[PDB]
């Protein structure tokens, strides 16, 4: 029939059917709906403001930008996680403030399905909504997906400190684009008054940012965050970030008299001018010559005074903030493959010993945080047992997933229970078959693995066994029912025990069964250690 | 006497007193008023703001500068057209809202005088209303005479075809203003209840485009088209205007990522820089190599959505709509000598012949906008007459007349007719004394050629013989009549009747009398054709 | 026990303590506090907007920048005038809006002290705030002092002489500071009931300007003209001013087609293109060859329309306005040393012939605005006495010094008397030991000589003799009681008159007595001469 054509707020919408195997109604797809004013000029380093209408029908049909980023770098990223067959190229460009929807709904009647936005990741510094396709999970659970974008790297979390560049620009996009979908959601067949957060990695990071606003406050009512949380050290910064502004613009070629001269300066600067600025600071790559604690990875979240009110630490350490079901999960290898090779981590010998480890944990500083005072007892902790080089590297790995998405993870978790809202955690173990080749087979759970069996991308791709197949109808349907009553569990799938005093958590893979006390070990140990 | 003062509402204005030969009554001249703030900056692209108001007296005594354009087609145009003796020089910016009045009304007390707005032409690329003096007319018929400008080319018509860029920046200054003179008119002597807007070509078109306007609803209630209409395709886009507007990105040096980026870009462009692109385009001079039906022959108006919901075909279909006296005209050779030599034509030898002729007729695709296999049918029915190749050639200059100005120009009378609204439409056919020394005498009623007689150009200049200074008194009597009471007649005038059924028009000329269906044969063709 | 915190509109702002022997209390300093948003970007050659408010603790303890001035010119004025031991080094910047405070009081109770306002002056081309210590007189006289910094030279001054920049920039941020003092005086233990305004040089004029200006209605309530009136024609622009703006534009190397287009260009100047354009056009040095009349001082004050609807002789001759305590004053010798010294004068050889002098005169013209017909005259008047050269010098010194400060002075004293308002005079008469060594130790009261009693260096730098220090003592308390009653008169001081009709004045310095008729015979003849 006729190309989908869907009335928001700004004007009309166009978009395009896409049936999937064994599904009758197809699915409705638009993409490229801008939600806020292109961030161009004066409105760089400002919060995002509102989408200009139109006067006919916007064809919603061509993929979006990509927020300007280390083009290499985000196709890489891309290829790595998208779950559809071809990677779909991007370009990039300021003009990026868009999401994508997919609704399986019946456009010609009145629905209301549990809408799902997702926050991609990529270290707040690369990423793109384009590279997830929400075909799948649309169909398959009957709910309404949709991917946005946000502001990276120095676009969206460039800050002087104070009032004339607070920053956080790039979750600001975030939470705009979630007042867009309460404004408009029900034009797509959405319910607005159910709406599910998750993301992974910085989108996870992103989405326990958001689940401690003021400014999210019922923009959403349920959240997930995989592999990432507001207390992974890396995304978030703390103490003077006046240093850090200073060196941007030093480096873009720009005074530091004051901080409204800096940011005026920079707001002067072209697109390329400030991509090679970025690409001069070498962000996501371990930094081997120079001193450890003057490395910086990024430009993460920061207590501006206005999305957060104080470090993450201390907002959840208050029990007076409006709760919501949250869902806390890990993998079992965070630092497994990805991560390291992406940084360029020097491991590549395949064995390691006590006072290499401990040199190289040192330089980890930007990602561990760990004194130099800590780094022998950290490092016996975890390589204090067999003699084997191989078996140490391998449990330095573990030692650093442990400290950055581990330990945090549960913590997070923890404090939400006691906080007296709904929790849930899970430790999802599992090798898709999308791997990539210069992957070791001998890697199970590795960072942003479980993004196959979420936007089932066993029905996307081609060669995934019935095994596999499974694993991601399981996985959808426990995600969507969660999006649906904030509770996991349904008939069909296992059991998924609420995350409380028991501290159970569910094991996703091969063999999908609960379990309790995740880590429980490794928090202790950090906890006392962390104490200095 | 005294300089006047006149007081509207953004501030005293100061003028001059100028006497015409043998006139007591002294005129009132205002040079340079704006209606509007300068489009600099930020604002190009954008709709007119109003104007700042101003402390003390200022002084409205020097000629305002014209809207950016070619400054030598700027400058023939100027000479071309011009009723005054020696022709005034001007100077470019891209501040040049601005509007000059001329009234006999004495100042000294209140006068509800007929109010005529005057809309220069050029192709919507070049052309200023200093041009033309507004002196004779004003104490002829005593009515006052208003010129106004509007942004052309690239500044006043760039469309990206969506929100970022609607487009027809240059109609909306026509109507901004339209508003100034409703508001500040009286001050003049002029009566706001009453305004009547004519212009030529396309100040024609204008014209023809604000009586289809809801916009323009309200601000004037007698409107005159001299040879040009809303139905002249060469002036109006249809389709996608997407691909000019990326053409155009390019020739600037720009990006075409997403509209927003190539607004942004250009907005950061120089003035300068934007009239090298505006040369590079090289718009009103035809292309004779390429392909007629991507040749770019300029940037007109679109269905932006705010002045024009649709196209103009359309509009006057329907009934439902707001009418007022309108008046329709050409002149018997529109194609004759001023836009072929403008323009550039393959034309010297003189003489044409049925080959060349359809060769010729293809490349004039972007003015007639004829298809190829029509072009058969064409030259056929308006060459296929004598053997002549000099009256081939003439022959030739009617068709692309007919099909620019004559049929659309009755088209849209007889529509205005039938949908119950008081129609006149005329035919001028008269070779003024002040034509150029380089157009043959062969040549009468040439492009432009009224607006010698409309602007008393007899009484401005020299050599024009009684019988000239004679047609030019009638033809401001007429016009002057109309403004008064939406109606030409008056004693003293031969007879004009309305365009009814009859089809009865007006002669102008040596010989002045009514006829009845002007170009009935050649609208009748040349639907016909077209309709294939 | 703790750094000073206090809040504010705006947010918190943190301070710095600091005690001045001989007073328990020690003063509450508070540096760099914003009262405006930088007038960076498009906010240049405008009205000053209001600051934006931070999020957490504002550190105010660091020295602002200075307005972009001659960096030369500007710090050696600083060391020049500064009270305090150590002149203090500034930086440039177009970010210069702000204001410093000193306060006594002990903030953590509620006080509510007399405010004092300080305006440094500079020709309207140079000075900080940051030169002035208000530590001593805060502590002395037991009131809170606030320094203000305002836009220079053609950043604060520059007028097209319309509405697309009618100027005044500099004085519209004094009035932005007054109403800053009149919203947040209170935090810092100020009484915003009782504002006094004070201020040498082009500070003095300024103040006078106020006085006279509708927008600074009630935010003061007493009025201190130290050495500067809005009489004296250096520091105020009559006539079309346009030739000015024309001239600066080309310089700079913009275009001149409109004033728009003039402020437009001027806009994308960047800070170091504007100040090299202030270094050409040499404004504060003088021009020995040419024509006098063709030569340009400055861009002092205008006749906006908004901060003054006339010239100040216009207005001062009424008495329809807010009429506040006035005290008027000046030195023994403006023109004595200071002034010359800067600007350099061909005095290099100690003496003066009648015949070389009435060529200096001429030469001053921007400095005295005397027609070369009344050259003569006036040269007699002071020089037609003696037939020594030596003091035709010194008579010359105070011709200038008399029209520039003088009868300016005197006049606008008696207008503000006859207006009925309470109105005091004054005449400093010492040499401060804080003197330049490169000065004649024959100058006594030179300009700005006043300026280390007011702000009581004999208490911040050293070698000052009891007497000085007891002078300082008189002046500071002599001033407070004015900010105080409006009367500077209290126990323990001589009788300080009030201008009434006896025309009293006090006669400060070593020996400080009441007298009578100040400048009155000068005021006369000058009056007369200039009546031409
Ligand atoms: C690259 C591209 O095709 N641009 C298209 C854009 C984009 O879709 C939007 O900017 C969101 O991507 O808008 C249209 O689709 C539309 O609204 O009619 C037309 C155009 O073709
Ligand atoms: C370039 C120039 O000379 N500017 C002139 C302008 C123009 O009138 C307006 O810009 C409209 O052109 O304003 C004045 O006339 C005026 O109001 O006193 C002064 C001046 O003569
Ligand atoms: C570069 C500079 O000196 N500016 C400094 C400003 C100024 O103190 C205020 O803006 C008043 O001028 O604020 C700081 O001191 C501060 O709040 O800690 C840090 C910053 O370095
Ligand atoms: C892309 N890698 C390169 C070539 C193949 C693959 C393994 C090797 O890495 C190592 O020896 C590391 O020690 C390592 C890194 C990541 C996971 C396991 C082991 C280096
Ligand atoms: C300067 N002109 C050149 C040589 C003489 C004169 C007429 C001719 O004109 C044309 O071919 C035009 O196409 C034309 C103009 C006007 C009337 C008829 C034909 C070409
Ligand atoms: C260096 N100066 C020389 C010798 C001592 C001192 C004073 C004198 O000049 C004057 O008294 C002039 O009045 C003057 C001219 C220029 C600058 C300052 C003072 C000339
Ligand atoms: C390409 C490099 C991608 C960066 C994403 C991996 C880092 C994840 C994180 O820091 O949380
Ligand atoms: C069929 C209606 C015919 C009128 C259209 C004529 C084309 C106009 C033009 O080429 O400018
Ligand atoms: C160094 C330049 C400083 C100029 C300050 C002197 C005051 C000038 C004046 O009052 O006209
Ligand atoms: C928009 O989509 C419609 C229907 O698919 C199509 O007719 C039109 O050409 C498209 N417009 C664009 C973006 O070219
Ligand atoms: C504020 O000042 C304190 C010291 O007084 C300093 O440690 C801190 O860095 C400043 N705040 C910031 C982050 O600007
Ligand atoms: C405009 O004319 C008035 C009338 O004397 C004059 O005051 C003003 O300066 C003139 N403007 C210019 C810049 O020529
Ligand atoms: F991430
Ligand atoms: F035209
Ligand atoms: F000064």
């Amino acid at each position: 029939s006729s190309p989908p054509v869907v009335d928001t707020v700004h004007g009309k919408v166009l978009g395009k059917f896409v049936s999937l195997e064994g599904f009758a109604q197809p699915v409705a797809i638009f993409l490229g709906i801008p939600f806020a004013k292109p961030p161009l000029g004066p409105l760089r380093f400002t919060p995002p403001q509102p989408a200009e209408p139109w006067s006919f029908v916007k064809n919603a049909t061509s993929y979006p930008p990509m927020c300007t980023q280390d083009p290499k770098a985000g196709q890489l990223l891309s290829e790595l996680f998208t779950n559809r067959k071809e990677n779909i190229p991007l370009k990039l460009s300021e003009d990026c403030l868009y999401l994508n929807i997919y609704t399986p709904a019946d456009l010609t009647k009145k629905n209301r399905l549990p809408v799902m936005v997702w926050i991609h990741g990529g270290g707040l510094m690369v990423g793109a909504a384009s590279t997830y396709d929400g075909l799948a999970l649309a169909a398959h659970e009957n709910v309404v997906v949709v991917t946005i974008q946000y502001r990276l790297g120095i676009w969206g979390f460039f800050s002087t400190g104070d009032e004339h560049s607070r920053g956080n620009w790039g979750h600001l996009d975030q939470v705009a684009a979630l007042r867009w979908v309460q404004d408009n959601i029900a034009s797509f067949g959405g319910n607005p008054g159910s709406v599910t957060i998750f993301g992974e990695s910085a989108g996870g990071e992103s989405v326990s940012v958001l689940v401690l606003s003021p400014l999210a406050k019922n923009l959403f009512h349920r959240a997930i965050s995989e592999s990432g949380v507001a207390l992974t050290s890396v995304l978030v910064k703390k103490g003077d970030v006046k240093p850090l502004a200073e060196q941007i613009a030093i480096t873009a070629g720009c005074k530091t008299t004051t901080s409204a001269v800096m940011v005026h300066c920079l707001r002067q600067k072209t697109e390329e001018e400030l991509l090679e600025t970025t690409l001069k600071m070498k962000f996501l790559s371990l930094d081997l010559q120079g001193d450890p604690r003057e490395s910086q990875p990024l430009l993460g979240t920061v207590i501006d005074g206005m999305l957060l009110l104080k470090t993450p630490e201390e907002l959840q350490a208050e029990r007076n903030f409006h709760t919501v079901p949250y869902m806390v999960g890990i993998n079992k290898q965070e630092f497994g493959w990805l991560i390291p090779m992406l940084m360029s981590y020097p491991l590549s010998e395949g064995q390691l010993d006590q006072k290499t480890a401990m040199s190289l944990l040192w330089k980890s500083y930007p990602l561990v945080c760990i004194a130099k005072e800590l780094i022998p007892e950290a490092t016996e902790k975890y390589l204090g047992g067999t003699d084997d080089t191989v078996k140490k590297k391998d449990l330095f790995l573990d030692l650093i997933a442990d400290v950055m998405f581990g330990v945090p993870s549960v913590i997070v978790a923890r404090n939400h229970r006691d906080a007296g809202a709904p929790t849930y955690m899970y430790e999802f173990q599992y090798r898709p078959s999308f791997s990539s080749d210069m992957k070791p087979k001998t890697v199970i759970g590795d960072h942003g693995d479980e993004l196959f069996s979420v936007f089932g991308a066993p029905f996307l791709k081609e060669g995934a066994s019935e095994e596999e197949i499974r694993l991601s109808k399981m996985v959808m349907k426990f995600w969507a029912n969660f999006a649906r009553n904030g509770n996991p569990n349904g008939e069909g799938l296992p059991h998924w025990p609420e995350y409380n005093q028991k501290e159970g958590y569910l094991q996703i893979g091969a063999n999908t069964q609960a379990a309790q006390k995740l880590k429980d070990k490794e928090v202790a140990f950090w906890t006392n250690l962390f104490a200095k």
